């Protein structure tokens, strides 16, 4: 979602972030970094663009071709008040997700009828940090940040009867409606969710949250820095909106019901990263961070409740223990006095599998490989660059094979106010 450091610049160097100037994006990173910022007041201005490519194939020529793009932004201004550095920003990750069309084997009944229903998802995060960085000694900086959050989810899932069957079997599905139209669907049917309503005026199924953050740094040597930060599991609230469940019979008939979803305990990971920035040269600077996503850490259940005039349906997915580890290294050579060149590789590696291959919910990529530079044309104006690579992956276990990749591409601009 954003466990990739973030920063037009912190993206260029493998996602590294913990101990070196990473731009104003250190507000959602390590706010202690903001103390390595030029004097006066930096004003960052970022524009993100991701595209994503998913191929799903199984039981012969299953042909699910998704290929969306998303687009984010960055409006930030970190201001220096002596040893204090105050700052705030707006950050966007809008359009992220999937779209398969209503032509897919994903849009065929469990018995195999081509439905007109769509398979697609799209999320919109809206972080808004208020942060500070505090210079303390000639060797140690500290920073915190707190952010209001706002998420918006539209999605068009379809579940071939047997999946629903498995969900009732597990004890995860329930509700008035399950008995009632079990026979209308019938083994060989399918139910289909559609929370659309992107008109936020409607319901949209959206929520407000609160993230947190704080970190530090140590100049162990004069040519070596020592970063650490703990992102808090962001307390997202309930996603309440308006959706439309639609059961589908063996021969292709459709009952459209209209109600309200309430998604509960969408667990976001707390994370703790550590690393360093050795500088054995006045061009060659190199960063290396390890990150540990404190993932599954509460013993709740994500609870999706659909309530209609005709009764409720309800799904409860437990919070399995889980966690990931992103080893990220990055590099920035100074070709000249106006030019830095960055590159980075990073390898995430999660444990305990959790291989619930959800086509409409893409999975985090392990190997990333990123490049990028910087260029000055004003010295009080400045402009950063990055591109990263989601490296080819296979994941598969109903039987389903999926193979997908991602490709981020950022820009930002800092007009400095001395």
């Amino acid at each position: 979602f954003d466990l990739e450091g973030y920063g037009a610049i912190s993206r260029a160097m493998g996602g590294t972030s913990s101990s070196y100037y990473t731009g104003n994006a250190a507000l959602i990173s390590n706010p202690a970094t903001l103390s390595f910022a030029p004097d006066g007041n930096q004003f960052e201005l970022g524009l993100d663009v991701v595209t994503t490519d998913i191929k799903v194939h199984d039981s012969h020529g299953a042909e699910a071709k998704s290929s969306t793009y998303a687009v984010g932004a960055q409006l930030s201004y970190v201001a220096q008040l002596d040893d204090w550095r105050f700052g705030a920003g707006l950050f966007v990750s809008s359009g992220l997700g999937t779209e398969y069309g209503s032509k897919s084997f994903l849009s065929q009944t469990e018995n195999g009828i081509q439905t007109s229903f769509d398979n697609s998802s799209r999320l919109i995060v809206l972080r808004a940090p208020i942060g500070f960085s505090y210079q303390a000694t000639s060797k140690l900086t500290f920073g915190a940040s707190v952010d209001l959050v706002w998420t918006s989810l539209n999605l068009e899932l379809l579940l071939p009867s047997s999946q629903v069957g498995a969900l009732t079997a597990q004890g995860n599905l329930s509700g008035g409606l399950v008995p009632s139209l079990a026979g209308f669907v019938g083994t060989g049917g399918a139910a289909h969710f559609s929370l659309s309503r992107n008109s936020t005026a409607g319901g949209a199924v959206d929520a407000v949250g609160w993230g947190g953050r704080l970190g530090l740094t140590y100049k162990l040597t004069d040519n070596t820095v020592l970063g650490a930060m703990y992102n808090f599991k962001t307390s997202v609230g309930d996603l309440e909106g308006k959706a439309t469940l639609s059961a589908i019979s063996g021969d292709g008939a459709v009952l459209p019901l209209d109600g309200d979803i309430r998604v509960k305990n969408f667990e976001m990971p707390a994370s703790l990263t550590l690393g360093l920035a050795h500088q054995f040269n006045e061009r060659w600077v190199v960063a290396a961070d390890i990150k540990r996503a404190y993932w599954g850490d509460v013993m709740d259940s994500m609870n999706v409740a659909f309530i209609s005039q005709l009764g409720g349906i309800d799904v409860a997915l437990p919070h399995r223990y889980q966690d990931i580890t992103v080893a990220s290294i990055g590099t920035a050579y100074k070709y000249n006095n106006d030019l830095t060149l960055r590159a980075g590789y990073s390898y995430a590696q999660q444990a305990l599998d959790s291989e619930l291959i959800l086509p409409v919910i893409p999975a985090y990529l392990k190997r990333h490989v990123t490049f990028g530079g910087e260029y000055d044309f004003d010295k009080d104006s400045r402009i950063n660059l990055a591109i990263s690579f989601g490296l080819r992956e296979r994941v598969q276990t109903e039987m389903l094979r999926q193979s997908h990749s991602q490709i981020n591409a950022v820009v930002s601009y800092s007009k400095n106010f001395h």
